[PDB]
């Protein structure tokens, strides 16, 4: 091979790799977003092309906005990912495997108050790259398991970030 | 250092890089296909040279098919991996650490129905390359703990992939 | 673009991805230390730079000292990181961010004997490369919940790596 098509062989390789890391610090970033409730921030997580259902939901915003309201306060989540499986499709294109484990608490301002839930799932995202950054561009997901209940009404949540 | 020396040193930089995603790809995928009892996908993350004790298992059959029974429809699990130290020991070879959670809920259909399991380990997999694919060879592991109990029976599993 | 300049870009692209893959790598090793209570190699992973408060403590030794106490055989402690985002800010220092899940039970030997606590945390790490070798230089966390409780009595511990 010649040594500009090795240069350009390597180039393509470290771009891939790149790309990669990219989407794995979104998805680092999705779940913090989410569960810290950090709004204004998990929209630039999502592509502008955006569109959910689930009645759709269009753009960053309006899916956003979604979330406030399905996601209010009185509800601590943890969307914990595991083991990702990255695939680069194309320069602006990729799919990503995740395993979660999703915790759900209920605090007493809820009208759910002292409820728990507890899931896994297998998500595969579909990603893409607009104006040279990388966005989640949909979502699904396999549920492994989900189970209700009531907590044990003795624990003590001593700490919270969404409290007063 | 020379240009085509240069080149090489980036050249097995970048394939060391590549195998070290694809180790933690095939973890995923082995981990995923584990918690959703996808034998067939399973098998294919063992190396043909897998032997395993445990009376032992030879090949990724063996192996694949005692977990089919170690495993059944009506036990729930879910083995989580975080934070991996990958090592790559040669061209074909390799070691990889992860720390796990692991959790088993036994449903109503279980000779152990109402079980639960908890527990962490830290294992080391041995992983290698047979004809230009990463493969896992072995695994073993250090119990953190482990806990049985007798799930509340008010907790309602509301979903459950290996159900009807 | 010249062939040299190509090199040298790809050259520092290189390093940048070894450090964060180093930077995972070293805060696994962290945790597995932390949660095995490996002392002697958890040392190992702090900052020869390392001052905390937490009355301050300076250097690894001190610092482990402190671990070594504030963690007893009597706590079995999983501190679970979760979709980092790294970011590299020059050839000698870098942040990272991770999604902790801890939890904590005290055994029958424990003071606290039957209590848990469960709680997850936004990390942000600083690291340092000293001679050749990355260090994590500091901590802090955003903690997002944490709850106290006592454990269902009925709960059997059945391994444990910090018993007799
Ligand atoms: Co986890
Ligand atoms: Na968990």
């Amino acid at each position: 091979m010649s040594i500009e098509e090795r240069l350009e062989a390597l180039e393509k390789e470290i771009q891939k790799m790149k790309d990669i890391e990219e989407i794995k610090k979104l998805k680092g970033q999705y779940f913090r977003c989410l569960d810290g409730k950090f709004w204004d921030e998990l929209e630039t997580t999502l592509s502008p092309n955006i569109v959910t259902s689930y009645l759709v939901f269009h753009g960053p915003k309006e899916v956003t906005d979604y979330f406030k309201k399905a996601m209010p306060r009185e509800e601590i989540s943890m969307h914990m990912g595991h083991t990702p499986e990255i695939t680069i499709d194309s320069e602006t294109t990729a799919t990503g495997r995740w395993y979660l484990e999703d915790k759900l608490i209920f605090t007493e301002e809820s009208k759910y108050a002292g409820s728990g839930v507890n899931g896994g799932a297998f998500y595969t995202d579909k990603y893409e790259k607009v104006d040279g950054k990388w966005y989640i561009l949909e979502t699904g997901y396999l549920r492994v398991y989900e189970e209700h209940f009531m907590r044990d009404p003795k624990i003590k949540i001593t700490m919270n970030m969404h409290k007063t």
